[PDB]
């Protein structure tokens, strides 16, 4: 069934940030309750029809690690995206209320965010390009999916920042950059939601115990770019969980780990044998079920 911006109703704001802003809508003839992104653009029609017709593709991305697609279309100097709402929000906003997140939970993430990537490049040959906290969605059926993927060339083209980047260093320098990239916002994204705070710059011993200005444009990137990656702090984390994201976080993208290897990891294999409540521990930290 084909989506038209009259036969929506919204609901609420979920929120917005840097291009786009998107509803928790109901769908009237469906009945559907749904999340409604839309982008502002001012475009010609024809690339317009060409935006479309590229996001047809979410209707075959289909995973329990992938948010699910209803349908696009275009409205007034909007582009609508239609898609699954997640009752969890993402996960940012869950690092909010719950200050850290415990490791435990974090591999039931990783884990997530690895098949989603994978599905993505086996079975379609795209990368994230964005993975970080707000782009990896959660419900309360203990679900963990990724969102806001490079499925339409020309719509990325369309929109082509913020003051904290979780761009490779490889990006961040220039046009050599692919898949591996996505690895780096991975490794960034789990220290952070792990410490509680964007891992650049790094924690003095101080602020260390005390867990256990802003920085600028410039200073951020070149920090990125030439200083030392960041680190799980020792002690708190187990020696697996910081190989791991030190894999991750290798500057070189061809010494990088790349997805095949993360999956069979230490902390993958320990991760997958844990028994996690998730749905449990996300209703309780973010007071929902
Ligand atoms: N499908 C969804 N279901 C529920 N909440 C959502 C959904 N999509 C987006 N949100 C919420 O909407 C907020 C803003 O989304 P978005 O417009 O993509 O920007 P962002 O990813 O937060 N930051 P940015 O990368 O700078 O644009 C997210 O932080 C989520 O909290
Ligand atoms: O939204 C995005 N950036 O976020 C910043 C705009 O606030 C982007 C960017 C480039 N893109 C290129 N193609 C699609 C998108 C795309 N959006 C998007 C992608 C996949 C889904 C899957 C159905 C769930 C939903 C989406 F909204
Ligand atoms: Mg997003």
């Amino acid at each position: 069934m084909e989506l038209k911006d009259d036969d929506f109703e919204k609901i609420s704001e979920l929120g917005a940030g840097n291009g786009g802003v998107v509803f928790k809508v109901s769908h009237k003839p469906s009945g559907l309750v749904m999340a409604r992104k839309l982008i502002h653009l001012e475009i010609k029609p024809a690339i317009r029809n060409q935006i479309i017709r590229e996001l047809q593709v979410l209707h075959e991305c289909n995973s329990p690690y992938i948010v699910g697609f209803y349908g696009a279309f275009y409205s007034d100097g909007e582009i609508s995206i239609c898609m699954e709402h997640m009752d969890g929000g993402s996960l940012d906003q869950v690092l909010k209320k719950a200050g850290r997140i415990p490791e435990q939970i974090l591999g039931k993430v990783s884990i997530a965010v690895i098949k989603g990537l994978t599905y993505l490049r086996e079975k379609h040959k795209i990368m994230h390009r964005d993975v970080k906290p707000s782009n990896i969605l959660v419900n309360s059926r203990g679900e963990i999916k990724l969102c806001d993927f490079g499925v339409s060339g020309q719509l990325i083209d369309s929109m082509a920042v913020g003051t904290r980047s979780y761009m490779s260093p490889e990006r961040l320098q220039g046009t050599h950059y692919s898949v591996q990239s996505d690895i780096w916002s991975m490794g960034l994204s789990l220290v952070e939601m792990a410490v509680g705070r964007y891992p650049i710059p790094p924690p003095d011993a101080k602020e260390l115990e005390l867990m256990f200005p802003p920085m600028a444009i410039f200073e951020l990137l070149d920090y990125i770019v030439n200083e030392p990656p960041p680190k799980l702090p020792s002690g708190v984390f187990s020696l697996e969980f910081q190989d791991f994201v030190n894999k991750c976080l290798i500057k070189n993208p061809a010494e990088r780990a790349d997805l095949k290897q993360l999956m069979v990891h230490a902390f993958i294999k320990r991760s997958d044998a844990e028994e996690v409540d998730f749905a449990g521990w996300l209703c309780s930290t973010i007071g929902l079920n």
